[PDB]
C-alpha cells in the first residue's frame, strides 16, 4: 500500500505499461534530485520525440503550465497523474516533486503503472528523526542510510543531537569537529540535500554554560563553523541540565540572538529550533513562569520542542492544547519511542500508536528519538513519517506490517514473528509500557488458570502454545543467516539468541506438563536447568552497557507464562513422589541464605546484590543474611542502603561510612562470603 497515505487519490483500474519509448518534458529545468529518481526508473527505455509524454516539473516551469491548477497549493505539495496519454508528476516547489517521484516509485509494479490521480501534500510541516538519546551514537553508515530512508518516507528533517557526542554537549562544544568528524558531518549533509532532509545540527551547551560575551560568540562561531560544513538548520537544546543554564530569560535572549544576528544574515536557513529545560507537563514547575516567560520572550518564527505529559507520552488533544496556550505557538514534538536508553535491555520493535490523529494543525512538527539499534529503529521511523504525512488517514497495525515488508522483504513473516513478542518495555521509572503477544494472551491466560487450579486446560490452548514457540525458533533461525540487511541482523542477534532459547525452554517445559513417567519428567527437568543457565550467560556476556547490561526478550506474556508453568509442574512433581527438585526460574551461580530473604540475587557486570524489597522488613535478636559467591574474588567494594570471609567460618569485620548511603571499600581482600547481623539496597562490587 502507498506509504504515506496520499492526501487523494482516484484509481480506475486500467493499468498501462511503463513506456518503452517516452519523451521527456522537463528534465532540465525540474529538480535535479527528482529528475535523478526518474531516470533510475527508466533506464533502458527509449527517450525519443516520438511516442508517451512525461512531464516533471515545479509550479512556474514551461513543463507543467497545462496542470498548474492541479497542483496543490501547499509546501511540498504535488500532482501526479497516469493515464494511456500521459505521465505527470508536479510539485508546488522543489521539494513536492521529488515526492511526487517517491510516490510515483511505489506505484511502478513489473514495469506497469495503474491509471491513477493523486493530490497529496503533508499536514504536519516538520516530520522526523532527532537521534538525541544517551548511548552509543549511531555509525557514520548507519547514518547515511538512514537519509535515504527518509527520503523515501518524506521525512523532511533530521535533527543530530547524541548526548555522547563531545562536540554536541559537555564538555567540548565550543570546539569545532576534529577533520575526521568535519568531512562525515560534510557527508551527511550533501546526502541529506539529495534526499531532501533538512540537516538541523544541534549544540547543547547548557550545563556549563556562563551568560556572559565570551560564550555566547563561540555558540555562534560554532554555528558559523558548522555553516562552513554545509549544515542550513540549527538547533539549542536546554534539556537534562541544572544551574544558570535553566534561566528561560537567557535562554530566549540567547535564542533570539542567534536569530537576528545569524539567521537573519545569511541568506539560506531554514528550520532554528529550541529545546526546554521544563519540556513536559509534570515536570513544569506550576508555581512558576518558566514556560510563559519563554512563549512570551522567545521571537515567533522560533520552535520548541515538548515530550507531551511526561518525558515518555503519547500526545493528546488535552496535552498539546495545553502547551500550545503556553509557549503561544504550535508546540514541534519531541516523541520518546522507539527510545529505549532507559530500558537498554530491551528491543522495541512494536508498532506506533497511542498519539491523537486529529491535532496536524496544533503541532508545528513531529520527530521521533530513537533506539540506538538504528536498522532496527526503521519500524517506528517509517510509522512515524506515515503517522505525520497523513494522520487523518494513519492506521498503525498496517503500517507496522508495511515497514516490515520494506525493510526485510527475504524474512518478512519470520521479522514479524520476532518484533510481536519485543514490543514492551518491562517496568521502568517512566511507568510507560506497550503491549505485547497479544494474540496468544488469551491461550496462555486460560491455559495457566486451569493448570494452576486443578482443571483440565483445553488441548487448543496447549497446542497454540506449542505452535508459538516452533514458529519462534523457526523465525530466530531464519533471521540469523539472514543477509539480504546484515546491520539490522548484527543489531537483534544477542535478542535472536535468547529468543530462540526461550522457544526452546518453552517446548520442554509443555513436555513435562505431558508428563510420561518419572524418568522422561527428569530429562526434560534437567534440559530445563540447562537451559536456564545458557540464557543466564548471553544475559552476562552480550550487550554489557553500563545502564541495563543483558538481553530481555519476550517479557510480557511469554516468559511468565513459562516461569510459572515450570514452578507448578515441580511443585506437583514434589508432592506426587515426594522428592525435592528446585523450582526456581532464573539461574543464579551465587546462593543467599538467611532467617528473615525470598529476594533473589542478581548479577550486573561486576556487581552481585539483592533485589530491592517492598514489605519493609523484621529483623531482630541476631538474625543474619549470608551470601556465599560461587568462587572467591577481589573485592573493590560493599553498599548499603535502609563481616566477610573465604572460609565460611573465619571472620572480619568491615567498618561502612554514613551519608544518610552505607558503604566500605575492601581494597581487593580475598572474598567468598558476605555477612550481615543487626546493628546502629544492598551491592557487593567485584573484580572481573
Ligand atoms: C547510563 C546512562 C547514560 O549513558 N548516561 C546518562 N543517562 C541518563 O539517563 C538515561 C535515560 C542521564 C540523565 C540525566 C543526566 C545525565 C544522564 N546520563
Ligand atoms: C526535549 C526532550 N529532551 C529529552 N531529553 C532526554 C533524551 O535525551 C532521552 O533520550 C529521553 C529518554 O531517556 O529523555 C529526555 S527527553
Ligand atoms: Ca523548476
Amino acid at each position: 500500500s502507498l506509504q504515506p497515505p496520499p492526501q487523494q487519490l482516484i484509481v480506475q483500474n486500467k493499468t498501462i505499461d511503463l513506456p518503452a519509448v517516452y519523451q521527456l518534458n522537463g528534465g532540465e529545468e525540474a529538480n535535479p534530485h527528482a529528475v535523478k529518481v526518474l531516470k533510475e526508473l527508466l533506464s533502458g527505455k527509449q527517450s525519443s520525440k516520438k511516442g508517451m509524454l512525461i512531464s516533471i516539473g515545479e509550479k512556474g516551469d514551461k513543463s507543467v503550465r497545462k496542470y498548474s491548477r492541479q497542483i496543490p497549493d501547499h509546501k511540498e505539495g504535488y500532482y501526479l497523474s497516469v493515464n494511456e496519454k500521459e505521465i505527470v508528476l508536479a510539485g508546488n516547489d522543489e521539494r513536492g516533486t521529488y515526492y511526487a517521484l517517491q510516490t510515483f516509485a511505489q506505484l511502478l509494479k513489473d514495469g506497469k503503472l495503474p491509471e491513477v490521480e493523486i493530490k497529496d501534500y503533508p499536514s504536519v510541516r516538520y516530520r522526523g528523526v532527532v537521534e538525541g538519546f544517551y548511548g552509543t551514537p549511531w555509525s557514520h553508515q548507519a547514518r547515511l542510510s538512514q537519509l535515504k530512508f527518509y527520503g523515501k518516507n518524506k521525512m523532511n528533517t533530521y535533527i543530530y543531537g547524541p548526548k555522547d557526542d563531545p562536540y554536541h554537549s559537555a564538555p567540548n562544544w565550543r570546539l569545532p569537529y576534529p577533520d575526521k568528524e568535519a568531512a562525515q558531518l560534510q557527508e551527511l549533509v550533501a546526502v541529506a540535500n539529495e534526499n531532501e532532509v533538512d540537516f538541523v545540527w544541534a549544540i547543547h551547551p547548557g550545563q556549563d554554560i556562563k551568560w556572559n560575551k565570551e560564550d555566547r560568540d563561540l555558540l555562534l562561531a560554532k554555528f558559523e563553523k558548522m555553516y562552513q560544513l554545509g549544515v542550513r538548520s540549527f538547533a539549542v537544546f536546554f534539556d537534562d541540565i541544572s544551574g544558570e543554564g535553566t534561566n528561560p530569560q537567557k535562554q530566549a535572549e540567547l535564542l533570539n540572538y542567534i536569530d537576528e544576528k545569524f539567521a537573519q544574515v545569511k541568506p539560506d536557513i531554514n528550520q532554528l529550533v529550541m529545546c526546554p529545560t521544563e519540556y513536559n507537563k509534570s515536570w513544569s514547575n506550576p508555581n512558576g513562569n518558566y514556560l510563559t516567560t519563554l512563549g512570551d520572550k522567545l521571537n515567533p518564527s522560533i520552535q520548541i520542542m515538548w515530550t507531551g505529559d511526561r518525558v515518555i507520552s503519547d500526545i493528546t488533544r488535552d496535552g498539546i492544547s495545553w502547551i500550545n496556550e503556553r509557549i503561544k505557538r504550535p508546540a514541534y514534538i519531541w516523541w520518546n519511542f522507539p527510545v529505549s536508553d532507559y530500558v537498554r535491555d530491551h528491543l522495541l520493535l512494536g508498532p506506533v500508536y497511542g498519539n491523537d490523529t486529529t491535532i496536524a494543525k496544533e503541532m508545528s512538527g513531529f520527530v521521533t528519538n530513537p533506539m540506538e539499534h538504528a536498522e532496527s529503529s526503521k519500524i517506528a521511523i517509517y510509522s512515524v513519517a506515515s503517522y505525520a504525512w497523513n494522520p487523518a488517514k494513519y492506521d498503525t497495525w498496517q503500517t507496522w506490517k508495511d515497514a516490515i515488508r520494506t525493510i526485510l522483504p527475504s524474512a518478512a513473516e519470520e521479522l514479524e514473528s520476532f518484533a510481536m513478542h519485543n514490543s514492551d518495555l518491562g517496568p521502568n521509572g517512566h511507568g510507560y509500557r506497550r503491549e505485547e503477544s497479544m494474540d496468544i494472551q488469551p491461550a496462555a491466560e486460560r491455559f495457566l488458570k486451569a493448570f494452576k487450579e486443578g482443571k483440565n486446560y483445553d488441548k487448543a490452548d496447549f497446542e497454540t502454545l506449542q505452535y508459538t514457540f516452533e514458529r519462534m525458533k523457526e523465525s530466530a533461525d531464519i533471521l540469523l543467516m539472514n543477509t539480504e540487511n546484515k546491520p539490522l541482523i548484527v543489531e537483534i542477534t544477542p535478542w535472536v539468541h535468547q529468543f530462540k532459547l526461550t522457544a526452546e525452554m518453552g517446548e520442554e517445559v509443555l513436555k513435562m506438563v505431558e508428563g510420561r513417567n518419572e524418568s522422561y519428567f527428569l530429562r526434560k527437568y534437567n534440559h530445563v536447568k540447562a537451559l536456564q543457565q545458557q540464557m543466564f550467560y548471553i544475559d552476562q556476556t552480550s550487550n554489557q552497557n553500563p545502564c541495563q547490561p543483558g538481553v530481555k526478550t519476550a517479557t510480557r506474556v511469554i516468559k511468565p507464562l513459562i516461569d510459572r508453568t515450570f514452578a507448578t509442574v515441580v511443585k506437583f512433581f514434589n508432592q506426587k513422589f515426594n522428592a525435592h527438585l528446585d523450582a526456581t526460574t532464573d539461574y543464579m551461580p551465587h546462593k543467599m541464605i538467611s532467617n528473615v530473604k525470598n529476594l533473589p540475587l542478581q548479577v550486573k557486570a561486576n556487581r552481585v546484590l539483592i533485589s530491592p524489597a517492598n514489605e519493609v522488613v523484621k529483623w531482630a535478636a541476631g538474625n543474619s543474611v549470608e551470601i556465599e559467591l560461587d568462587a572467591i574474588y577481589p573485592g573493590e567494594n560493599i553498599q548499603i542502603n535502609f563481616e566477610i570471609s573465604t572460609d565460611g567460618k573465619e571472620w572480619k569485620t568491615v567498618d561502612l561510612k554514613q551519608k544518610e548511603r552505607l558503604s566500605a571499600g575492601l581494597q581487593k581482600a580475598p572474598v567468598k562470603f558476605v555477612r550481615f547481623t543487626n546493628v546502629s539496597q544492598f551491592v557487593l562490587t567485584i573484580e572481573k
